[PDB]
């Protein structure tokens, strides 16, 4: 029922989900200049060589590659969090025109679109349990700017004619998420929320700093999908991002001078 459309979008969300105007929810804007260096937080540890990629599917709000998650291969530790936590998907956030499409914001900038790599903390057994705790999930969200292609992508973009519209999947094995990643880790972090339904306080975010570029011809493959199932009228898979919301009492805390 839920969607990125004027009736059913994010300013509804909050009469299914009324932890939608809870105290520590996501997406926000990063000021850069309030976001303060903690010397405190360690390196973030990226360990993907082991990933193994499942499928791609359209669940209609956007595209989603799945990973084998029944072990300790692709985790993220380190940075601000305590423990190993499994990557279980990743998928995007874009937008219609260049200038809009991220979740996050950087001094109310928005990007072309953002990566968010989902993880979960296997202190909790498993996902169920851990997005039921407020240190349950990690996501790294990585943003993307239209200029340069970005090689690692590409296998993406090159199935999407295959997953056009809600309920498709197709097979996406051996898919490496390493090349989506920037050079830098350079990092923002903060404590918040899925941000979609059903929108539990559960994450630890951790923002790049460094956006991914990828080219104009990438991103407009993101555009033609669709929010709608097959035989149903076109409505494209555009805009599906959830605005800034309020930081409330919460830091947002930088891992660079
Ligand atoms: N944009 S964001 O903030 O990065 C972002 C937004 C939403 C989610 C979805 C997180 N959630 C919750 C959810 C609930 C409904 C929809 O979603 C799940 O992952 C649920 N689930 C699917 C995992 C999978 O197979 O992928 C786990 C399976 C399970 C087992 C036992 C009991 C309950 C659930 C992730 C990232
Ligand atoms: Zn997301």
């Amino acid at each position: 029922h839920w969607g990125y459309g004027k009736h059913n979008g994010p300013e509804h969300w909050h009469k299914d989900f009324p932890i939608a105007k809870g105290e520590r929810q996501s997406p926000v804007d990063i000021d850069t200049h309030t976001a303060k260096y903690d010397p405190s937080l360690k390196p973030l540890s990226v360990s993907y060589d082991q990933a193994t990629s499942l499928r791609i599917l359209n669940n209609g709000h956007s595209f989603q590659v799945t990973f084998d998650d029944s072990q300790d291969k692709a985790v993220l530790k380190g940075g601000p969090l305590d423990g190993t936590y499994r990557l279980l998907q990743f998928h995007f956030h874009w937008g219609s025109l260049d200038g809009q499409g991220s979740e996050h914001t950087v001094d109310k900038k928005k990007y072309a679109a953002e990566l968010h790599l989902v993880h979960w903390n296997t202190k909790y057994g498993d996902v169920g349990k851990a997005v039921q705790q407020p240190d349950g999930l990690a996501v790294l969200g990585i943003f993307l700017k239209v200029g340069s292609a970005k090689p690692g992508l590409q296998k993406v973009v090159d199935v999407l004619d295959s997953i056009k519209t809600e309920g498709k999947s197709a097979d996406f094995t051996n898919f490496d998420p390493r090349g989506l990643l920037p050079e830098s880790l350079d990092y923002w972090t903060y404590p918040g929320s899925l941000t979609t339904p059903p929108l539990a306080e559960c994450v630890t975010w951790i923002v790049l700093k460094e956006p991914i570029s990828v080219s104009s011809e990438q991103v407009l493959k993101f555009r033609k999908l669709n929010f709608n199932g097959e035989g149903e009228p076109e409505e494209l898979m555009v805009d599906n991002w959830r605005p800034a919301q309020p930081l409330k009492n919460r830091q947002i805390k930088a891992s660079f001078k």
